[PDB]
Formats: C-alpha cells, structure tokens, sequence
C-alpha cells in the first residue's frame, strides 16, 4: 500500500517515512498544500496523512471533491473545535501531536482495514 | 424573494427580520442547525443569512451538498481565520457584528444579482 505523508516539517516526515517504511509501505511525501494535491493526483496513494501548519483544511476539503480516499489529520492543534472541524472537512482520523508511532501504525492499519 | 434567517438570538433576528420585511423580502426564520436545515427544504429561501453562535459550519457545508443557494454568513468573530473558512465552507459573504443595516442590505442584493 501507498501513503502520501503531507507534513511541511522535515524532521517529522523523516519519522513517519521511516515508520511507515518499516512497516511495508510505499512513501511519497509532500511539504505544502500544492505538492500535496499534485502527489494526490499523481500518485493515487491508498491513505494520506495530513499534517500541514488552515491550508491543511483545504487540502482535505479539495481531495474530497473527488477522493473517497482516508485521510487521518495530524495536528499540534488538539481542541475540540480543532478535532471536530478536521473531522467534518472530511479527516476519518484525528491524531495529536506529539504522537505515538505504534498507535498511528494502528490508526492507519485501521483506516485501510476500513476502506478495503 | 425569499431571505431565510438562521440566528438563534431572537433580538437580532427581529432586526434582521424587520429590515428585510421593510425592503419587501418574505422572511423566514430558524433559530438552530436542525430548524435551518427543515426551513431551507421546506421553503426553498433565494437567499440564506447564517449567524449561528461550528453548528453554523456544518449548516453550510449542508446545504452546499445539494444547493447553490446564496450564503451570507454574519457572525462577531472577526479574525481573519474565521472570515476565510466561513468563505472556504461555502459562504459566498461574511460579514460582522454588529453591522450597517444599509450595508447588510446592499450584500443581500448584491448576491441575489449574482444568482439571478
């Protein structure tokens, strides 16, 4: 399977990329809301983890124009205002940062699981 | 036309109610997320005014699902991040209060000249 990592921090794309990759992945990666709409289209990827520092918001809402596929938001940002607008802009998933790697293994596993 | 007015602060809505009848609108009113979206399949309003105090998000994006009916979002948050995703959700104008009732006059007809 396929996970485009939309993240506009280096280092923790770095640690998703090489979570991911250690788990079987293929990892394409994306720093900015434009990159991530074109690595969308290009790419196809089967989920897409989102962690952009308001573009992140329309990067969920423009994919889901025409997507169905997941996407778990991943925020500093942890309100419940922040978690339910992520959610109703069309995340399946909200995580909070800092994070556990073995818990967003788990979450994206579970989203795949859930869309085949 | 028809303008319907979502706002669940029954003082406000009588002013908003009360300007619109003066210009020759029929109003309806709604004063929560359910009553906006039962009045706007109900009654089918040309227009709608959103001033509801994330309830009034959700209404708008809603609608934008099956209509492209005018949106005029009215609200007292004025920051710049609530301006852009009231737009983003589908809002076609945001305006804050309190407000000009000439003004809140003339961007209801601007936006019935831009729909027909």
């Amino acid at each position: 399977k396929k996970i485009l990592i939309v993240d506009d921090e280096k280092p923790i794309s770095d640690i998703i990329k090489f979570n991911m990759t250690k788990e079987g992945y293929e990892v394409v990666t994306a720093f900015n809301g434009r990159e991530a709409l074109e690595q969308f289209e290009a790419e196809q990827p089967d989920i897409i983890i989102l962690d952009l520092m308001i573009d992140g918001l329309e990067v969920a809402k423009t994919i889901r124009k025409t997507s169905s596929v997941p996407i778990l938001m991943l925020s500093a940002k942890d309100s419940e205002f922040d978690k339910v607008i992520g959610l109703e802009l069309g995340a399946d998933d909200y995580v909070t940062k800092p994070f556990s790697n073995r818990e967003l293994q788990a979450r994206v596993k579970a989203l795949l699981r859930r869309s085949q």
